[PDB]
């Protein structure tokens, strides 16, 4: 009775919108494929529907770091078994990781904590795979770890893990030694068995391991992992991204001068013959012809001298896939220069499943749209179908079903193959009270979208302004066609781009105003939070860098607010266009002059969230005025260290709040249409209520709560955004950090 069964569905983007660093084919069962993401868990392919199914949605609030999937192994002896190395950061933003194991292809999981951290969202996450199953004795697993933890091993099918103390090199390369992100050793890079050196039921004797160490990076054991030696004659100076052993006995290895996924300004490709020990340089480009690492590496299992590699990263005009059908002796490019600047192409891009991937720009030879990709650190050829290719980019999964057209003078048709994947991080959600859109999102990396049919990919990328990330979006409650979004324009690429966008048609079309907040010395870089007055007659912009500014001219000019500290959270009254609210460091503020001046209120007991030791995603502040009721504000957030955590309610414009005693912890608050027989809007919250973490709805102003999610639909650290629907009672829209946006209704 504490729960209400709901149907949870993804708001469809078609492309996914995030980085897919690894795609893993089972070596024994055709059409068994998995995909791992850096912040959004993993997926299993459904061959009958050409779509992906999440195997991570039971990851919840406390174990949120399991959605950083640093490695994944699928069992070739029993294809029902799959394993993941999970954990998101190896710095102070996260705790220790774990090895997860499933006997039902990811439907259910068991977990073994590791005594160190796993880095699903760390540098080098596309190198791999760093978790592998012995293909002759599948109770044996090896894990190549980060931060100097070295090589680890399981002999009980992943239940317990031990360090392989005889492995001689834990890594030496560090990407960002001066930063607090990526200042640890990248560690080991990939592990590859030689299946021919064992038989069924007996441990495979030869194991290759790549290590992020420019001086000596490739190691081999020939006694089942007891002793290790660096391969004689191996090249130095680079970092091997992948090592794949063909049935001809040749080990192919891609190298970059970084671990990726964003860098890579020099690279090589080598092959090593396991019989002779001879190394051959098969780099597709060398010298000044090469300004990029090589990342993805795909062998063709059905034609073992065919292989492909991808640049990482060439950037301009696009990335390159190189294909060889003769063991790397000669390469073909997926595109070539014609009469410069014109190019010729061996591929055709199909983004009909996610048309916004053109970013609202017309394609040219020098600025293609959509691009072949970027951050292409992983490339796969289906081991049971040489015509099927898949690769991840920073935004989607691309693939082809007619790859061999490359070899016969035809055109490889490349299409979005990310159906069912949702990987965006949700910075904001609004559900407009009128018009054809029930949901407009503010997203990282792909800006956000105005959704109409929630099952149809958006057709229109957000442009003029066009930016990577929308940090905040609001609308005028009484004139809902007027709305404002703020982000961070790339003014080196487009010096005239603005970090604020304005719409007068409910988010279909945007324009950029004439100016931005400035303190005489510096113009804001953007981001922060935006709030729109109830009538749309002013904008309040709490910038990320130079404090709070307001505009009475829809952004044509800006003036610094007074009384509200820089970095404050802000919210507009949904009735009184003169009233704004602010919050910073435990103090609540009110403005009654359209955002020009703020005054602290006596509201006490609010958290400061200044606690030392809080991880970046640990604490939240969520503050919203109620549509249709002046001076009605709800406030959620806090933390357990200050012992100030929960849900507060004010009905006197923030002069005082009541802390609801029946809500132990709360992190987000949102509103939706009132229940039948009720006059007050339904409340939607992310909270811990009577010992239960989840998503809750109240139809009686917070007196009683019912859980509307369940243990199979948790979506990790869901402190990003939430709102109900002013036109649909029971409907909730839930943002995530890695699983896109969900919407849910009673079953
Ligand atoms: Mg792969």
């Amino acid at each position: 009775g504490m729960s209400e069964p709901y149907t949870w569905k993804s708001v469809v983007t078609g492309a996914g919108g995030g980085f897919v660093p690894g795609i893993i084919f089972n070596q024994t069962e055709p059409n068994l494929i998995y995909a791992r993401t850096d912040i959004g868990g993993a997926y299993r392919w459904n061959q009958a529907t050409s779509s992906w199914v999440s195997i991570s949605d039971s990851v919840g609030w406390v174990d949120w770091n399991k959605n950083g999937v640093d490695a994944l192994a699928t069992d070739p002896i029993d294809p029902n078994k799959v394993y993941m190395a999970t954990g998101t950061y190896t710095n102070h933003w996260d705790n220790n990781g774990q090895i997860m194991r499933s006997n039902d292809r990811g439907n259910t999981w068991q977990t073994t904590p590791l005594p160190f951290k796993v880095g699903g969202n760390m540098p080098g996450r596309s190198a791999g795979e760093r978790l592998v199953i012995d293909p002759n004795k599948n109770n044996i697993l090896y894990f190549g770890a980060r931060s100097g933890n070295g090589l680890w091993k399981s002999i009980d099918s992943g239940v317990t893990w031990s360090k392989v103390t005889s492995f001689p090199n834990v890594g030496t390369y560090i990407q960002n030694p001066t930063l607090d992100y990526g200042n640890d050793l990248v560690g080991l890079s990939w592990i590859t068995f030689d299946k021919s050196t064992g038989t069924l039921g007996n441990a495979t004797q030869t194991i290759y391991v790549g290590v992020a160490d420019t001086a000596s990076s490739v190691y081999r054991s020939t006694d089942g992992g007891v002793t290790w030696t660096a391969l004689a004659g191996q090249p130095t100076g680079f970092l091997p991204h992948h090592g794949e052993l063909s049935s001809t006995g040749d080990l192919y290895i891609t190298y970059s001068n970084g671990v990726g996924p964003y860098d890579g300004s020099k690279g090589e490709v080598w092959k090593y013959n396991k019989t002779s020990g001879a190394w051959t340089n098969i780099s597709p480009t060398t010298g000044t012809d090469n300004w990029y690492g090589f990342g993805g590496l795909a062998l063709d299992a059905q034609h073992p001298n065919t292989l492909m590699v991808s640049s990482l990263n060439a950037w301009w005009p696009d990335e390159v896939i190189f294909r060889s059908t003769n063991g790397g002796a000669t390469w073909s490019r997926i595109w070539d220069w014609g009469n410069y600047p014109e190019r010729t192409y061996k591929f055709s891009m199909d983004i009909t499943a996610a048309p916004w991937l053109d970013h609202g720009t017309t394609s040219t030879s020098l600025d293609p749209s959509p691009k072949l990709g970027w951050m292409m650190g992983d490339l796969e050829i289906d081991p049971f179908n040489s015509n099927r290719m898949m690769y991840g980019t920073g935004a989607t999964i691309y693939g082809s079903n007619n790859l061999t057209s490359w070899d016969t003078g035809g055109k490889v048709n490349i299409s979005v193959m990310a159906k069912g994947v949702e990987e965006t991080a949700v910075l904001g959600l609004i559900s407009p009270p009128t018009g054809t859109s029930h949901l407009i999102t503010a997203l990282g990396d792909v800006s956000g979208f105005r959704h109409e049919d929630l099952s149809v990919a958006p057709t229109k990328f957000q442009t003029s302004p066009s930016w990577a990330t929308t940090m905040s979006i609001d609308y005028a409650e009484l004139s809902p066609s007027y709305m404002v979004r703020v982000g961070s324009a790339d003014k080196e690429k487009t010096p005239s781009m603005k970090s604020i966008g304005i719409s007068n048609d409910g988010g279909v079309n945007w324009y950029m105003p004439n100016s931005e907040p400035s303190n005489g010395t510096k113009t804001t870089v953007g981001h922060g939070q935006v709030a729109v007055s109830a009538s749309g007659n002013s904008i309040l912009w709490s910038t990320s860098d130079i404090g709070v500014y307001y505009s009475k001219t829809s952004g044509n000019s800006w003036t610094a607010s007074a009384g509200l500290p820089a970095g404050a959270k802000i919210a507009s009254d949904r009735v009184n266009p003169n009233k704004y609210y602010g919050f910073y460091a435990g103090t609540f503020y009110v403005s009654v002059d359209g955002g020009a001046t703020f005054t602290a209120t006596g509201a006490s007991g609010f958290p400061t969230n200044n606690v030392a030791g809080l991880q970046p995603n640990e604490a939240q502040i969520s503050m919203k005025a109620v549509p249709g009721i002046e001076g009605d504000i709800w406030f959620a957030g806090g933390n357990t260290v200050e012992n100030k955590y929960g849900l507060w309610h004010s009905t006197n414009s923030g002069a005082s709040f009541t802390k609801l005693t029946n809500v132990e912890e709360a992190d987000l608050i949102g509103y939706g249409k009132a229940a039948p027989g009720q006059t007050y809007m339904s409340l939607y919250t992310v909270a811990k209520i009577d010992g239960v973490r989840g998503v809750f709805r109240s139809d009686d102003v917070g007196a009683t709560w019912v859980r509307i999610n369940d243990d199979a639909h948790q979506y990790a650290k869901i402190n990003m955004a939430i709102t109900g629907d002013p036109r649909i009672y029971g409907r909730v829209y839930l943002g995530t950090n890695g699983r896109g946006t969900l919407y849910a209704d009673p079953v």
